[PDB]
DNA sequence: AGCCGAGC
DNA sequence: TGCAGCTCGGCT
DNA sequence: AGCCGAGC
DNA sequence: TGCAGCTCGGCT
């Protein structure tokens, strides 16, 4: 008693407590549903509790950890669990407020995890509790047939319950979600109340650990995971030309590309694809209009996502054109059409920005690559060249990166001597931000600590929000000691960068592990060459069809202005058939569009009544012709012509961006 | 002397030295103020300037329990960071010498709602320390940082007119002076409307700052007597007409859509909420809800406090509100611009008076509205009983799903009474509360007294639906007798009064007025309204006239060119707007009239080619006619016709959804 | 130990 | 995801 | 000793 | 308006 949000059950503490069910809930909302699903008559036997967000991993959480928790605390207080007791006997038993724990989670893959990790809870503290039959769930009287018991059955559900959420096992989760990717990719060439813990984690705890990796790690083919490609996806049919508050576009995202999830996680996806400091996006295809963060506190000083705004990089259309639109395969949520299983840009854009998120199982993890670089290497590579190699890049960063070993890397920052009382920082390496090296570094250098001497006499600060520099003072005799045991060093201005995770989903759906960024690269080069081999095959389809169109057209408007032909008081019936005995072709660019999965003459007869008038007749003519020469300019360009000219137009206008950004 | 547990406080590094009283603290309106001084201090400042943001309206501590003043978080902060002591006069110089600042600077928005604060913060230091404003303590900080002295206002006390300013602006006191006060200011502007420092007095902020706010308070939170509608309202509906949405959309989606489309210029929760408000149904809320809760919008177990987040409900106009508020109307409001961009009318003109309806209520500065429900068909009665010239009935408030009684007392008051009934001579049973008393309220606050203490039942029971209330109660049948001597509704508490001698409302000239009886506030509605459907009559008239001839001339030139008397086929532009004009055909009928408060030939000439075909042509004839017929059918009819008609629409949907409510 | 970030 | 309190006037 | 609601 | 912590893996 004394906690909040609690409604403990009126029999629990005294002489029913084994008759007694904590339902625990996933949020406030399940809690009050529980609430009026009880009545009256259900308060002696049931109590309730909500819990907020995920709960922690006892199982290997440290002790400082575990006893701070207030989940947790509440959940022992509540029931009257004491660590370190076994539950073996029945005098033991006598000891608890309540009999049986009734989780009540959503019944989607989180909720699963939810279920899962307070399981992980008991199991780890109280086996013997798992053994008696503790735990329940509330599927979503009939009342009855949504409770569900979990069983447990043998040592081979204590093998289940640590596959999950061991520290020790992520090997064997790989090997786990291995076969599971493996086998449901054999379902789908093909087809298609007790419940054990092995049964519970093998074929439903899975499930989310399967959608953690699909929503956590990114595509190969454009750098996205769905999250952020349903973010421009909805950019791109929204087509802002001004600004948009960003927890606006956030529902805006949700609506039109059916995001199932909490708001905010998509408004703090969208202030990561439009940041623009040192040591984020090397292209950011948002802009960041408002305090989106910068490198003095890598971010963490944006602005409430109600007061910044934000709109498309002309960058985007540009790493991304609109005309491929029609060669991808956009996603269905119930009748309603989505963002598409992936985009396919003009250079590989999950080396641009550098992918990087945590599943399970797998983590991804990759740095930021040169923009130039990457362009100069595709064009290498349409010549018939090898690429060569690329060594990661950070946009603004004036510090250096050398290979080291296989993908791994020393990140310098600058640090140059004055004069034999003073240094001089003016680079700190990537993804040091300027407060962290200021209270971590600097100032234990300035004041000593218990475990540490002072080494410096002074420091002051220069940065612009942009730059950083710091003026540091020592005596001739500590910078004597700092230089000899390597300035960089000793001032932690050398950081090293270690890329043995190079996990990414290619192309087909499938989770790999890349060895090399030249082996990204390769796969990216050939799969977008064969989209431009597709997008030539589709605009001469479409430009012929529009070409034979025009023609028909103005074809009609001159049998019309000859009085070769009259459609005056003619009716619909006969026009038709006069039409079709003309040999006027049904609409050739709907003719088109249906051969990509009664005659219409509408394309005809939808012409205003200025279309017969004199200049209208001449301008006709002449978009007729100039629609031919568009058919036949385009047959004389290959996929890699057309590729050449977006990544021409594409360089243009990123000189002229980064031209203004140095300005501004 | 330091500060330690207020983590938001930046302390000015001298300050609690020797060189405290030449010390300040900045006082910020939120977090995000606070920054931007704290960056335009940069890192010199820090040493005399210190930091301290305040998060909302602040207490006003004249007339304030003593309870009130202790707890409150943000005047205990300032006291602590400050080193005020409550009940000592800072009249010499010694006294001064236990502060650890020697001014605080008010760093606030500069509209409206900022002045209230620094008002705020005024009254707080001249109802502890009037001493202090004399040696000048107080100044503020002007902004749209390095030009700072040009941005910094002094506060000057001159005398006990300043005394008099605050005293008038904050105190419980007041309240008719303030209505003076105000009066005076809404004249004056009224009357210039018709025709055409570094040191800052407190009577000058008061009389030209802070009065700017309280006319704001007004014009927010008192409603317009025509529609019912505070402006945050009217934008909401404006913003939900213009969107015309056809299925549901997230109520945190629509109040960021107002926010964008109605300029609205403050928070977007108070808007959530306020959709929120307009959406509720249950007993005690609106008797016509303009907006649909789809969702938990809460209930009359909690008052609607039980309401979802508005991120996980979703609303839409009621198919009842285009009716009471008909489209063709819009064509005669004056709306609003908000610097180049036209936003919701200055008010709506409803089909009956909605301000009666949901019964209106607000709280301004001097002035505050309260009005009870009504019921609609009776209010659509008398509107038809005055529209045949005779009297209108008196009307009782009515709540719609009320099961109890409400019964005049005299004008503007009136007892609301639940329903208690004897069911044997141990038990009594309730099953309506008085409107606006909610269910668990009344169970907390009179049933549980009732139970434990000197005790007056033996037991209770609940059986409330969601919309409905049930108590059995079971007493000794000796307390009964006794309950049931004096009144069974006084001592359950089942009645209420109700009183309403505040019907404060704007009318429909922007003024604000008192009304003494709700007849007045019909008459004033319907003389308005009445006179609104005379000019929907002219402007149908009109437009329709417009129509009418713009269809003629189209159907003309179709008959011209299916007879051979015109042709236009290979003729120049210019050729053949001439010859139009020689034939007298009517340069567009529609755009001249619109614009009534080289000729135009495009309505003619981007008719489709099919427009020259047999069923079109007929189908063009009988358009003709038809707009023919709707003119004069229109001209024939009075004004109060067209209300009559509206009318009868409306009631006949409302029994519809009404109907429909009663089984869902 | 704590970062990275898309979920709750 | 939910948590946190003030203003202003009339009324009880 | 607090509701009502549109603001911060 | 801003406040509150946890997962999962790789690597510092
Ligand atoms: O529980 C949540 C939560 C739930 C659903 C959506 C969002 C949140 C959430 O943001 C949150 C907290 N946010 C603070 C800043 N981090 C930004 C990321 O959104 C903080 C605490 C918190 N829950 C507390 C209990 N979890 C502790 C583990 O047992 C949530
Ligand atoms: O300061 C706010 C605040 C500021 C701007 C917008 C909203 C709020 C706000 O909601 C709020 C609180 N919310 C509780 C729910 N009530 C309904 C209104 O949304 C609670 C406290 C709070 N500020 C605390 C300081 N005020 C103390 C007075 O001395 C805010
Ligand atoms: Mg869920
Ligand atoms: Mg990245
Ligand atoms: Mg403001
Ligand atoms: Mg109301
Ligand atoms: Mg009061
Ligand atoms: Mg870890």
């Amino acid at each position: 008693k004394g906690i909040p949000k609690l409604d403990d059950a009126n029999d629990a503490g005294g002489k029913h407590s084994l008759e007694c069910t904590l339902i625990l809930t996933e949020g406030d909302s399940a809690k009050s549903l529980a609430v009026s699903g009880l009545g009256v008559i259900g308060r002696d036997r049931y109590g309730v509790f909500p819990l907020r967000g995920k709960i922690l991993n006892v199982r290997e959480a440290s002790h400082k950890q575990i006893m701070e928790n207030a989940e947790i605390n509440n959940i022992i207080k509540i029931v009257g669990l004491q660590y370190k007791k076994s539950y073996d006997d029945a005098e033991s038993l006598k000891t608890l407020r309540y009999g049986k724990i009734m989780i009540m989670t959503d019944q989607d893959q989180d909720g699963s995890h939810i279920k899962g990790l307070l399981i992980n809870f008991i199991h780890h503290n109280w086996p013997s509790l798992l053994k008696h039959g503790f735990l329940e769930e509330f599927i979503t009287a009939d009342m009855e047939r949504h409770r569900i018991l979990f069983r447990y059955a043998g040592p081979e559900d204590d093998a289940a319950i640590t596959l999950a959420f061991s520290k020790k096992k992520i090997d064997d989760r790989k090997e786990w979600l291995t076969n599971f990717m493996e086998d449901r990719r054999q379902r789908r060439l093909h087809g298609l109340k007790h419940l054990t813990y092995n049964d519970f984690i093998n074929k439903e705890l899975i499930l989310f650990s399967n959608s953690d990796n699909e929503r956590s790690i990114p595509s190969l083919v454009d750098g996205f995971k769905p999250g952020q490609r349903k973010v421009l996806f909805t950019c791109f049919k929204r087509n802002d030309k001004r600004e948009v508050k960003v927890a606006q576009l956030a529902g805006s995202v949700a609506e039109m590309s059916a995001y199932h999830h909490g708001e905010q996680a998509l408004m703090m996806t969208i202030v990561n694809l439009a940041q623009n400091f040192v040591g984020s996006n090397n292209i950011n295809l948002l802009q960041p209009i408002g305090q989106f963060g910068t490198r003095l506190h890598g971010g963490k000083d944006a602005a409430s996502p109600r007061y910044i705004f934000t709109m498309l990089s002309t960058l985007a259309r540009l790493l991304f054109p609109a005309v491929d639109d029609n060669l991808l395969k956009f996603l269905y949520d119930d009748n309603q059409r989505v963002e598409p299983e992936w985009y396919i840009p003009i250079i590989p854009m999950v080396l641009i920005n550098g992918a990087e998120g945590i599943g399970t199982g797998w983590a991804c993890k990759l740095p930021n690559y040169d923009a130039r670089e990457i362009v100069n290497n595709v064009r290498r590579m349409l010549d018939g060249l090898d690429p060569h190699p690329m060594l990661p890049n950070y946009k603004n960063f004036k510090g250096t990166i050398q290979e080291l070993g296989q993908n791994q890397y020393a990140v310098s920052g600058e640090i140059f001597v004055v004069d034999r009382n003073t240094v001089e920082i003016t680079e700190l390496p990537v993804r040091t931000w300027t407060q962290v090296y200021k209270e971590q570094v600097l100032e234990p250098m300035l004041n000593g600590t218990d475990k540490t001497p002072a080494l410096i006499s002074d420091y002051k600060e220069y940065h612009t929000d942009t730059t950083v520099k710091f003026v540091v003072k020592m005596t001739e005799e500590k910078l004597a000691q700092a230089e000899a045991a390597g300035l960089h060093k000793v001032f932690k201005l050398q950081t090293t960068l270690t890329c043995n995770s190079m996990v990414l989903f290619d192309h087909m759906g499938c989770l790999k592990k890349y060895e090399t960024v030249q082996d990204i690269l390769k796969e990216f080069f050939d799969l977008r060459l064969s989209y431009y081999g597709l997008r030539k095959e589709w605009l001469v389809g479409m430009l012929g069809a529009e070409s034979t169109k025009l023609n028909n057209q103005a074809r009609f408007i001159l049998e019309k202005i000859q009085g070769k032909i009259t459609i005056e008081n003619r009716s619909k019936k006969d026009l038709i058939q006069m039409l079709v005995q003309r040999g006027y072709e049904s609409d050739p660019v709907k003719a088109w569009k249906e051969a990509q999965e009664g005659p219409d003459f509408n394309y005809i007869l939808n012409m205003s009544l200025w279309s017969l008038t004199k200049e209208k007749v001449e301008e006709l003519i002449k978009q007729r012709d100039a629609k031919g020469r568009e058919v036949n300019d385009l047959k004389r360009k290959s996929p890699s012509d057309l590729w050449k000219e977006d990544l021409a137009a594409f360089v243009e206008e990123l000189d002229k961006v980064e031209s203004q950004e140095r300005e501004d």
